[PDB]
This record gives structure tokens, C-alpha cells and sequence, in this order.
């Protein structure tokens, strides 16, 4: 058995307010952080890149899924390399055979050619 809350453990509380001042015009700003790994933003570059050119404020990619799609102009694929070929056929064949150009080509034909194989009994009514 134990109590509903632990000790508050606040300590003698040093409450320090120290700041970096070797270059106090910049260092008083550069010392500020939200204590996360996130850094090297397009504005944050201006003291770090000594060339200090305006274009550094726009170094980031577009907010969209630009890579392997819009850079390629028209490679507008989704979830993987596929162009929306039928899921049951895609998933079965992808387990049997890696996603190389012969697999994707055959399934792009299968997307149109959905029917049964050319068996000896032939295609007809009952």
C-alpha cells in the first residue's frame, strides 16, 4: 500500500537566468530553443551561412509530395510504384515476384485484361 501522490521534490530551486554573450547581438537570440531536435530552418540559416543570400529563406521543398512524382513531372503514383492495378492480382503477384518493370507491365495489361485464361474449353455461354 502507498499514498495517492509522491513527494513534490521542488528542491532549494536555483532559478538561474544565464545567457551566452561572446557575440551578444546574435548569441542572445541563438541561445533560445524549445528543447527539441528541430533546427536549421530557412530563417535560422542567416547567421550560419556566411554568404547570407536572400534565397536561403526558400531552401525547403514544396509542401506537397514533390519527390519521385512532381520532380519527374508526371509520375503521379500512390502507395508504391503501381498505377492502380487490381488489388487481389497486384498483392498475389507482388509476393510471388519483385516490383521490377516486367511485373508492373504485366499488371498494367491485366488492369484492362481482367478475364480468365485461354483454356482448352474456350470462352462461351453455358
Amino acid at each position: 500500500m502507498s499514498g495517492t501522490r509522491p513527494a513534490a521534490r521542488r528542491t532549494n530551486l536555483t532559478a538561474a537566468q544565464n545567457v551566452v554573450r561572446s557575440v551578444d547581438a546574435e548569441e542572445r537570440i541563438a541561445w533560445v530553443s524549445k528543447a527539441l531536435c528541430r533546427t536549421t530552418d530557412p530563417d535560422e540559416l542567416f547567421v550560419r551561412g556566411a554568404a547570407q543570400r536572400k534565397a536561403a529563406v526558400i531552401c525547403r521543398h514544396c509542401p506537397v509530395m514533390q519527390e519521385c512524382a512532381a520532380d519527374a513531372l508526371d509520375n503521379k503514383v500512390e502507395f508504391g510504384v503501381w498505377g492502380g492495378m487490381t488489388e487481389r492480382q497486384r498483392r498475389a503477384l507482388l509476393k510471388q515476384h519483385p516490383e521490377v518493370v516486367s511485373w508492373s507491365d504485366y499488371l498494367e495489361k491485366r488492369k484492362r485484361r481482367t478475364g480468365t485464361a485461354g483454356l482448352e474449353h474456350h470462352h462461351h455461354h453455358h
